[PDB]
């Protein structure tokens, strides 16, 4: 029944707005395991950069130069984790907008599905009330209820047989004679009570 | 629109039933009327109006 699959594929649909919600998430985590991790090795390089600020004071110069140099090890590290971070932020940012974007035409998709099985229903509800109208009384000759004049006709046409009715010559004089017989009647009574 | 379009056929055909269902009665009514008929006048003819060899 393909109204069926109507409700059956928008469950899929549903499946997915579960599984790439589960997917986005997974991108974040990294994301902040990654910010993390940059924040100690430049606090490393930092450590190293305060304790080198207490060497070239007071003359001690060849000490200050060592401790830069094991920093820009770690400086290293941080440079291309820094461009990595900034890089990363585009995709969570730009996968979170079809997030947004696919669950916005899901709802409005889910809209119009009962608006069109509402006038499927109208439709279907309507073909079965004005097709028998039709079979009754209205659609054409041999309808239902047409066919119950023939009946009344076919026992009406045999009154006529089985009792003929009068002849319209006896007609013409029953309704003929009682103008007499009422007038008769009253010729004397008009002379009696005169 | 659609709302108040589909509301003037159920006023319509609400309408159309009820004026059905009058009628049939009426038409029923009259079937019984003849057939209610028939067993009277036809045994009448056979009793003694309808002719020779009945049985009155």
């Amino acid at each position: 029944a393909p109204e069926d699959l109507l409700e059956r594929l928008l469950g899929e649909m549903e499946l997915e707005l579960i599984e790439l919600r589960r997917a986005l998430a997974q991108t974040i985590a990294t994301f902040k395991s990654t910010e993390r991790q940059r924040d100690a090795q430049q606090l490393i390089a930092q450590r190293w950069y305060e304790k080198a600020q207490a060497a070239l004071d007071r003359g001690n110069e060849q000490l200050a130069r060592e401790a830069l140099g094991q920093r820009q090890s770690y400086q290293s590290h941080t440079e291309a984790l820094g461009k990595s971070l900034g890089e990363q932020r585009a995709l969570v940012e730009q996968v979170r907008g079809q997030l947004q974007k696919l669950e916005r035409k899901y709802l409005e998709l889910k809209s119009q599905k009962n608006l069109y099985l509402a006038r499927l229903k109208s439709a279907i509800a309507a073909q079965k009330i004005e097709e028998i109208a039709g079979n009754l009384d209205n659609a054409s000759a041999s309808s239902l209820f047409e066919r119950i004049e023939t009946k009344i006709l076919e026992l009406e046409a045999e009154r006529e047989l089985l009792n003929p009715p009068p002849s319209p010559l006896d007609k013409k004089f029953e309704q003929w004679e009682e103008q007499q017989a009422v007038e008769a009647t009253l010729a004397a009574m008009k002379a009696r009570r005169s």
